[PDB]
RNA sequence: GCGCGCGCGC
RNA sequence: GCGCGCGCGC
């Protein structure tokens, strides 16, 4: 499954965003919106980014059952699009 | 190796 | 805070 998508997945997905936010000298920051009640409270994380490369922005926008795992499927979301238009490698580092 | 910063885990 | 792994710069 992550094997379709350059091997990216929640656990490098945000490191390898990071570095492309650094090398193109952007910034971009999780919007996030509360989902159920205080007591029973999940994550809606989104981002939007232009991408030089393509002279367009993408979008992301994913649930998580906690803040960091709203952010890490965003970042995902983000990363697998980039691999997909070309922007970013396939990842190379361990499984 | 230093400066700035990031990821995963505990 | 610690461990391991990185990035940009010099």
């Amino acid at each position: 499954n992550a094997g379709l998508h350059g091997n990216w997945t929640l656990e490098n997905a945000k490191a390898r965003l990071n570095q492309y936010f650094q090398k193109e000298k952007i910034q971009g920051e999780y919007k996030y919106t509360q989902v159920g009640p205080d007591h029973n409270r999940s994550f809606i994380a989104e981002m939007t980014i232009y991408i030089k490369q393509l002279g367009r922005r993408i979008f992301a926008r994913e649930h998580g059952s906690n803040k960091k795992l709203a952010a890490q499927s965003c970042a995902l979301s983000l990363v697998r699009q980039l691999y997909h238009l070309g922007v970013v490698e396939a990842y190379s580092g361990l499984t």
